[PDB]
């Protein structure tokens, strides 16, 4: 517990002494000035840059976990983490330090994207070095240089993977909690790279899926309109044609059903949130396994011998329309829009119905209280008949029923003005005030939106071929600790 | 009255003179630096800081009452006041200056608090001093200094209660028209204070309230929809059990009711105000007030043998479901939301009622003078008639009332440009800008809405503990005018 | 011409020079740091400042008339005008220029407010000296000059009357055409000077007028009602005293109603504008005259024999109760609120109208033109039709004429996607930006209408009592071109 | 390629030496300091400032093509291209630069506008100098300086016509691609050049087409209204002027259709755009053109025997009346109005609409499913009840056919809740949005709609007189590099 003494006292000189007799916590925790550069030049001996710490952990890493993204704390980080590493660099070419993973198996930008970083994780991302014996570590390079007219490169290495992972699967893949998932791809090479997968393949394939989709959908829904009218089924078969096609459509159904049944499940196994952020995120992969779930009960009753089938069918024809919106993303403003009723409907429907439904119950009960007979008299159709005011076709008299009608007009009436006259004008407000908060919140959703669609098309694939690459077997440096050559697969930006 | 002319002409030098033959007016009324630092050193008899002026208050009384809460004027009496407290302190040891109450009975931090105060409040509640030996005044103290980390405590006293009444309890309970009693719970101590008198006992018990009451109002609807139908009441029993279930219902119905009577009758008698706070303020115990007075009526009925205690019973009900709002305090998303609702209701429903009134009431009259008869000829109908426009059920042909039909359908059609095309799409519009005007006014009440809970639920809490105490008897200087330890529960915040 | 050649060259040496053989254009037109100071005290002859210009002007009307309501012009316009006319007046300490009046027979004070100027204004009616002889042109006096605390007084001679006029009723009279007639009255003493005269009678007398109007109102709505249903008028009476309180409310009505013809008429020829003001300013009083019209109209027609009476008496029934929205000026919120509906009724109506007035005529026309037979074939009927779907009772089966349903249906639909979907939608949402655009401009427009009715109430008043002056005989100089002490009711302020 | 090595290496002193051994390239893709000031003076031989590059751009294109619309580099253009302009004007007083157009066949002016360039335009159209024998080159002049009057005129060469086209042409007629087609008329000259030529004579023939339309669109209504009844058109005319009224109402009719058909036409044929305008622009001509096919249609069917004439024609009335709208151009409120629901409907219906019709269809498939019977079978007519519902007409109970009406029950509230309550307020909110984001292009596309009226008017004008010059033959300087007089018809601005 030396140096912890050491860093307790914190003074600027006797440093230079105590070393007579944690490196990463002194650089870590407090990040001083005069600690840092010497405590590789220490008289007795030099601190191992490359070393763990008392759990397993880098310098790096902690260095990452340090930094808290605040503007004046930033300025100072940049430059101290850049100098220490350079110089830890040149001192020691034979190993880099961020290849090294921690205690949880992540590098340091994996870290710094998991926890969520915009100055470290650009800062890691786009390290600019313009030093012979330097650009070890960069990753930016520039080819061209006119007044005008200025070009670069960037290695992208880690982006695509590194074996394991990448920075772009962790942006994506968060815990839906992360403070700052969505800016991350705000970083300089994200976003192109994104652009120019979704240019190269993604962007058809996408759209070949939504066609796919759309073809299921009708057919589906063909299969259901001429539905047989008999009751017990399954029912005889006839050589008509006419059944053969409608045997078609719903095998073509159940069929989609199924492999979107797989397609949720294998999603949910690929990850197992712990229940958070299948509430938080993941409502587009939630719906269609719902879809799937309804449409298996749906063909179990068939086989069963229930005449409900349809009723469970229907639901999922229902869902299945609604879910056609979900391939809104890809569209510069179709998508946004949609995601923008998702997020509308998720936060103002719990919150505005609870005050409707406390108003529409408690005078439904009054009136139904008041009014009696040896109809109305149900509390069912007197909440349909106070409903209907909010669709506007409420009557004013929808009974003859006596016993104080003075008090039953005057409950109606206070009921109209609350509900359809004070109540839907303020949700309409606070929907205007809502719109007006979340336009840039919906912009960045989509974003991230269209992310999830071009990893999961890359991920999966199905095809076997390396279409993933960017620019071919560039090569950017060749000088190395080794004189050895260099392909990285650069990507040109300009 | 030599003072008087001395601080009336302030002169720089003469004032050494006069003194030779009110010191707390001077000081306070004017606030000048010789005066201030000259009235502890005359050469006939120093100034005693300590004293009461004609009417009973002391020197700091009169320091807050002139101060008015402005920016430039704030720094400059900071600085002056705290070199008046710290002068006090180091020539008076024995004693201190701001316990002792005024002519009100009010401390210098509860007549600045009533009053309105943010730079005065936060400094009394947050004074802090950096000299041995002079800690006797201080409030604020630091624990762990790190470059990154920082922590300190607050010794909170008179914030729970100085065994008369605290500085919370004035800013929730001021009289209802102090410019700032919301923006005062802003401060370091009593926003985290409230916080956590929140996190360790008043959640749950409050929500535990709710569930009751919800369970209270269940009962009582049930009871309500099942009464009986016979006329003449109080109606024999029969050993049937259903009526045991009713009566058990009844019984439960009128309990609550009238422990809601003698909760909000207490309240009343508990302050009493004259009619100031009872309107800009305590809407939701005189809601849940006449709850209970349509309650009484209606069992007065009941036993009255009057049917029309049926009419009483669903108006408490009514208000029954409608009070339950009252419980989306508490809730982040929910009670802001609902507060907002109120106050539109509040600053709206006049203004706009009278508009539409005035105009439905002059085209009824007006139509009703032009149709006549030997129905719709009555002024009521018509009322309706034309009221039923704003609804969306306008008829445009409600009667074939001969006698200038021409003249007949130009009222009506101005009528509705007028009433269904002008004025609601104007309501609409004043709401969406009074939303955007009100949003955070909003998060104040709601936040001024827990704190009152907190009150609430402290102060009576029916178990006679000590559930009050931050964090146990923590000693913090230990070095007074005497030698003698202290114990006054600090709290640690960071 | 020699002077204006001398200041277009304006070369600072030939000024003392040619001077050696108008200057009111010089020192007006141009405003030279130099010349001004020469032209009065020349080597030659000085220019005489009281003398008048071709047309009569003096050199105080030309100076206002150059200012021109802009910042870097005003800053220089303040000191020069000020420094020029102290001179004068220290030179010519027997005269003063701003009671003579211009060729329009108007004071300096009077032109600055009628062209609309605010710096100009303001400086005209707050001149501040601070020096012995020459106060004599001061407007603002101090009394108390404490830091907080100050005490001091305006003379506002001419804002009460100059015995022709006074500021005020130019600001309130303008054209309505005159840039600043609503920012005129933030000047320090007027809007304290309405403040205080509406405390002191106005505010009682206006409140007596509105009680007595809406008994008026009652008054001639129940004899409306209750009219007669025979044919023929005027009716015979009989001693039933029922006739008599229907002829006592008859008289009491048109009693009222040829009163307001003689308060419209009149002011109308206290003014005759020439259509400027009375089409873009004077709603209030145009339709208080049209409502005393049409009951005159009722009245002739009454005795004349005919049944119609009944038509053009309603008619004022309805506007009469319209006109009670005049009397929400006097009233924080409701007549600023009453204002903005005004003003939306005129900016929007006739624009959206349009649009909605043409697509009804189009898709009427066309569905008409449609459908045949040997009802609905009337254009009005489906003019009627086609209108419901605005006020949501369209039917979309309206009709079961047949030739080419599909077109109608086609139709139908599109009148309803532009009208009821897109058209009121847009029309709300342009509500919502008006409102937002005129928050500020109503409250300048209720500040005015107060101004109106407290400038109308002086000027009848129907007393002859002296209840006007502001605050008693004060005296406030002493120091005049003669020694001779002052009396001219001054106003206090704090 | 010497040079292109020569300002590839950019060395400040060498550029004298390897000019012993493009130009136009030098001076504009680089601009450098030293290079432009030198290369006139070379040792060898000075560059030709008039010379070609190897395609046909002068230097001004050159000079132009690199500007691109920045605030710092504007700054730096501006003067670095007057200076290097001017010297080689001075060296070369002969010849013009700006004459000489490109490739393309357009002078540099022409070319910044189509481009769409700001400041490049403005300097390019507002030139000033202020020395002798150096104004040859100038736009902007002085020739009345008063202290407070300041005015001038301009030549505004080439913004009427330089024999081929005119800057004005260009802008307004831009590719509707252009990034500022709209802000490019607020430059100094043309908005009061359009504000003068629609003062005298554009804005009076513009009413008189509107008043003609207006009257056609009434003929041709009539002529609709009153069509006979009987089959088998054309019908056999009798002498009752009644037929020639009918006879004369659809000559009329049909004249003016085919008239706009030709107008249409020859519009498109006079610019022939890429598919591009077509879509992005020139909507208000386009639904001209469609009223005429519709016309003409219909007058084939009808004397082809065919009834369907009537279908036809009703459409073509029908967007006759629309088209009413296009004439709210040249109105200060109703223009901008329109053109702001013009692009509303462009912009959200399709978006919009696609939303509703997923909903509605999925709904209507759904309950047309669940319902059945041995009507609301068929899905058209569900479709039309659950429409119903977004005019405020929905039923509730539409139908009573079994078969689980409790899911029947729930799926229509959730398509309620879903569209009559969540979507369509959001589209009253994004309306909301919308305009508040659109408040300010709307005037730039009204101002440009006016531009496109003067622009049409004047070009076709079909009178052959000179109805188009400013300001007569006015001369302007008289001093060119020959010693002849000028006249080029100046504009007087104040």
């Amino acid at each position: 517990t030396a140096l912890h003494i050491a860093i307790e006292r914190r003074n600027m000189t006797l440093v230079t002494l105590l070393v007579e007799n944690l490196p990463l916590s002194l650089a870590a925790c407090t990040n001083q000035l005069a600690i840092v550069k010497f405590l590789l030049q220490n008289s007795w001996q030099p601190a191992d840059i490359s070393a763990r710490d008392s759990v397993g952990n880098t310098v790096l890493h902690a260095l990452v976990e340090v930094a808290d993204n605040t503007v004046d704390n930033t300025k100072f980080v940049t430059s101290m983490y850049n100098e220490i590493l350079i110089l830890g660099a040149k001192l020691h070419p034979t190993l880099k330090l961020e290849e090294i993973t921690n205690r949880k198996g992540l590098t340091p930008l994996a870290l710094a994207a998991s926890s969520g970083k915009i100055g470290v994780l650009a800062y890691i991302l786009q390290r600019e070095i313009h030093e012979p014996e330097c650009r070890h570590l960069s990753r930016k390079f520039t080819e061209w240089a006119y007044g005008p007219v200025h070009s670069s490169l960037y290695d992208l290495s880690c982006i695509d993977t590194c074996e394991k992972n990448s920075v772009l699967e962790v942006i994506a893949y968060s815990s839906s909690e992360t403070p700052n998932r969505h800016d991350m791809l705000l970083v300089e090479p994200l976003n192109r790279l994104l652009q120019d997968k979704w240019d190269r393949f993604v962007k058809r394939i996408f759209y070949f899926n939504f066609f796919v989709y759309c073809l299921y959908m009708i057919i589906f829904t063909a299969a259901a309109y001429y539905r047989p009218v008999e009751g017990l089924p399954p029912y005889k078969l006839k050589n008509t044609v006419g059944d053969y096609f409608r045997v078609t459509g719903e095998i073509l159904s159940v069929s989609g059903g199924v492999y979107f049944f797989f397609r949720g499940i294998q999603y949910f196994l690929q990850r197992r949130p712990s229940l958070k952020s299948l509430f938080v995120d993941s409502y587009s992969e939630i719906l269609f396994f719902v879809q799937s779930l309804f449409m298996l009960v749906s063909v179990v009753l068939y086989f069963s011998q229930r005449k409900e089938y349809v009723a469970s069918m229907v639901f999922s024809l229902a869902m299945g329309w609604t879910n056609m919106l979900y391939y809104t993303r890809g569209f510069q403003q179709m998508g946004i829009y949609a995601v923008m009723i998702e997020k509308m409907i998720l936060r103002d429907l719990c919150r505005f119905m609870f005050v409707y439904l406390v108003f529409l119950f408690g005078f439904s009960t009054a009136v139904v209280t008041l009014i009696e007979d040896g109809s109305y008299n149900s509390l069912y159709s007197t909440c349909l008949e106070l409903f209907k005011f909010t669709i506007g076709m409420g009557d004013l008299e929808f009974t003859e029923n006596y016993d104080f009608k003075a008090v039953f007009i005057i409950l109606l009436l206070a009921y109209v003005i609350l509900t359809y006259i004070l109540l839907l004008n303020m949700l309409i407000a606070l929907m205007g005030e809502t719109v007006n908060k979340i336009a840039q919140e919906s912009k960045n959703i989509w974003k991230l939106q269209r992310a999830i669609t071009i990893l999961d098309t890359e991920k999966s694939f199905l095809k076997c071929m390396r279409k993933a690459f960017r620019s071919g077997k560039l090569l950017q440096v060749g000088f190395t600790p080794d004189g050895k050559d260099d392909y990285r697969w650069c990507f040109r930006v300009d």
